[PDB]
């Protein structure tokens, strides 16, 4: 498009026109000689260790935000609208930041998910609970605000959309980091015997929790305790109470052996250690959860080298040939897996999404929000499944990718930084 | 990277560094602000309808190319070099254009290939045989030409790569143009009882064939008639003949009632609309072939909603619960489908790849490309393959597109322009 950009569904035929790309200041790490649309994390706002934001570079990202909150609720340019800026500008010039409204935070979290580029669940983002922990100032505080969350978002398996934001950074006062990439996960330990016990993405953080005492059941699947850092003070182990968290064993619907191979998985998946910005503000500590698509247990987690990698063991009790890559029994062995962990979930009435009603529901949240939004930013390389790619509807969708805010980024591992 | 760019492949964290991006001039569609990856055809070069270069800025691309050639046989600013230029130079003020060597067409055509982001196969391009067609005046001259690559590349069954280069485009005494988007497919019909017969994306050829007397036999694989245009006359009909058209009748290793389906697919894949561009000069007629992987035809080909969608008949004569999209009954149809395309070809000798033998030897190209040339321009979204992506070793790699020269550009279709 000469200004309108336009987006095509090869399969379906159906074109888009987005003029929500033009409302985006923060680069994309492309230009427009080389393109890095594959590249996981380019450092355009990769978050630096570089201390925070100036009272100057904080007003315009403060005023960019009130703009656009008054602007959904069409009321830009009203007598509020102005009142709150210079609020928050003597705000900001005399305690160098500023609070955010309890409405403008929930507005903030909602959006930050409505803008997250490589998420494919964003049809739930206006029905996202946002729990405020503010007020919290140690991490036996913070671990209670986290069991409430836990409980909450599962719902006894009726999984529910949560987020819980702990206080904002601040110059020297100090930061509030959840240490754990997501609050329900398994350790993962080292064997001399070249082999790896448990999940091998959680090594270097298992290894942590043990240096500060953890008592690790050196076990396949063990839940790791919570390390949790308020204020800026060492983080402190805390142990999720087991009664909170709702597992899955996994077993096939066909494969009664299946069984045997000791699968589980945890219902709930809770993002822990990225940074949620909004006016400029930015909450290093800011948990979420959701539901889980399949694929991501099945495929990656269970699938992946680098990870569980139970390809073999599953394709030996298949008894597949694997003695030529050609026999394509990793993927018949992968579409097993992946039936066990849909059948498993829908069976303890675990809410999970199969990557076909996913994506489906994708395209239909895309549609609407090109409607209603102008727009809306997607990542391709993420958005599509990592099995049966072109099955899927996202597969033949043209998507375009920029960066808006409020929004999540990435952030430095609080143990490669943090001292003493 | 300050000035040097790295791609990192998660699953085994090897880094690698480009510096040949530094050498592209041509636009990717990205900007700062927006990211175009994932966009079929950006018109960044998709080739205009608009004319032809003219002599001044054809030299100038004329020399970036000789220079670059000279360069690669470390001949750079030789007498031999700046002869050339000058010969070149005189020859396009005079004649408007000018006629590469044999060995600067070898080199061209090659690296054309050897800089095509999509093409997964490249470890084989320094492989590739060319056939100089540009003595070719007539369709009936074009025909023997495609004829003899047809028998040279099928090479009964161990397939060879090729391509036939036919004359450059000039100003107006006319284009050569292969109406046909690959030299061997399969005809369309539109049914009035809402189906469609054959492969749904040649019924619009199909009918300008028809158009143009050829006798379609209505039926579901039936091989398209060649439609040559040559000097920008009106294209002729030519029917390949039969005995040069290698095809494989589809049946799998385990079920019996597969070969009942009625399946059945070309060995050579033939790519006929694209152009090739080598020091500013335009061919517009070089078709080239290589060989299938797997995927292309069981996911793509079979399984694409758009094309022959056959998904649901695999999937009742497997008997599989359709009720639920959860029970992954396509993904299962899916995997079944592409073992019997592999197990077909392989059985009749005809030369395939899997995708994961594809993806492996892809991943040691890259690693041998970063290693003598300072990279290698990729694109993730078409390198994946179309199922299983996780599961392949370039799911997990990095990649960094930008467009390079020689290479193969997309081009207008013929009849949406071409004149009586
Ligand atoms: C309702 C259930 C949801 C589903 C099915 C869903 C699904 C997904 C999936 C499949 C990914 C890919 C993650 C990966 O491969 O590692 C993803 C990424 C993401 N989702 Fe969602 N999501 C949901 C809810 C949420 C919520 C509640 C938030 C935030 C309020 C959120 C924010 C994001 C972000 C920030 C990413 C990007 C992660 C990264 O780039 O590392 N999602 N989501
Ligand atoms: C040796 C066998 C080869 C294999 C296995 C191979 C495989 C592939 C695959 C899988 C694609 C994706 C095409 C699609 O999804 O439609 C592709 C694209 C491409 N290949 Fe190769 N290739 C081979 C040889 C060649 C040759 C001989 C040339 C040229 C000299 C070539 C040039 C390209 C180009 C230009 C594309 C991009 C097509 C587009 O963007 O529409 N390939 N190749
Ligand atoms: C190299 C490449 O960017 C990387 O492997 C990406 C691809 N797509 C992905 N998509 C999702 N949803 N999650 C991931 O972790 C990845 N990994
Ligand atoms: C919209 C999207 O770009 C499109 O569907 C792409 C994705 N990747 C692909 N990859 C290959 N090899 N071939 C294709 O035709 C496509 N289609
Ligand atoms: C945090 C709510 C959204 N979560 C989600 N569905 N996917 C991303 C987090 C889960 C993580 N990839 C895993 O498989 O363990
Ligand atoms: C032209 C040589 C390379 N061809 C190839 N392997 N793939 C691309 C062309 C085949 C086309 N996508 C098809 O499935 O019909
Ligand atoms: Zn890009």
């Amino acid at each position: 498009g000469p200004r309108f950009l336009k987006v095509k569904n090869w399969e379906t035929d159906v074109v888009l026109t987005d003029t929500l790309h033009l409302k985006s200041t923060l680069e994309t790490g492309c230009t427009e000689h080389i393109c890095m649309g594959s590249i996981m994390l380019p450092s355009q706002h990769t978050r630096k260790p570089e201390d925070v934001r100036t009272k100057d570079q904080l007003f315009p990202l403060a005023k960019e935000f009130l703009d656009q909150y008054y602007s959904s609720i069409k009321r830009f340019g009203s007598k509020a609208h102005m009142d709150r800026l210079e609020e928050v500008n003597k705000e900001i010039e005399s305690t160098s930041t500023y609070q955010l409204k309890d409405t403008e935070l929930i507005y903030g979290a909602k959006h930050a998910w409505r803008n997250a580029s490589r998420c494919v669940g964003r049809i739930q983002w206006s029905k996202l609970q946002v729990f405020d922990a503010r007020d919290c100032t140690t991490a036996h505080g913070m671990f209670n605000y986290i069991c409430n969350h836990v409980k909450y978002a599962t719902n006894k398996g009726n999984l529910r959309s949560a987020i819980t934001i702990f206080p904002q950074r601040t110059d020297g006062k100090h930061d509030f980091r959840v240490w754990n990439s997501q609050l329900i996960r398994y350790a993962g330990y080292k064997q001399p015997d070249g082999s790896t016990l448990g999940d091998p993405a959680n090594v270097q953080f298992t290894e942590i929790c043990i240096q500060q005492g953890w008592k690790a059941p050196r076990g396949r699947f063990d839940v790791l305790p919570l390390l949790l850092q308020a204020n800026g003070n060492d983080p402190e182990l805390f142990q999720i109470p087991p009664e909170l968290v709702l597992e899955v064993p996994i077993r096939h619907p066909k494969f009664d052996w299946f069984k045997d191979l000791g699968l589980k998985w945890y219902g709930l998946p809770a993002v822990s250690n990225m940074l949620l910005e909004i006016g400029g503000l930015e909450f290093s500590a800011c948990p979420f959860s959701g539901w889980y698509m399949g694929t991501e247990i099945g495929v990656r987690d269970y699938c992946d080298n680098s990870r569980y990698n139970i390809l073999e063991e599953v394709a030996k009790k298949m008894d597949l040939d694997m003695r030529k890559t050609s026999s394509l029994w990793k993927d018949q062995a992968l579409v097993e897996i992946n039936i066990a962990v849909l059948y498993s979930f829908q069976s303890d009435k675990v809410t999970i999404v199969d990557h076909h009603s996913a994506t489906e529901s994708f395209i239909k949240h895309m549609e609407n929000e090109y409607r209603c939004r102008g727009g809306c930013p997607a990542d391709w390389v993420w958005i599509v499944p990592p099995m049966s790619g072109s099955i899927t509807p996202v597969f033949h969708q043209e998507m375009l990718n920029y960066r808006l805010t409020p929004s999540f980024e990435y952030q430095p591992d609080p143990w490669n930084t943090h001292v003493w």
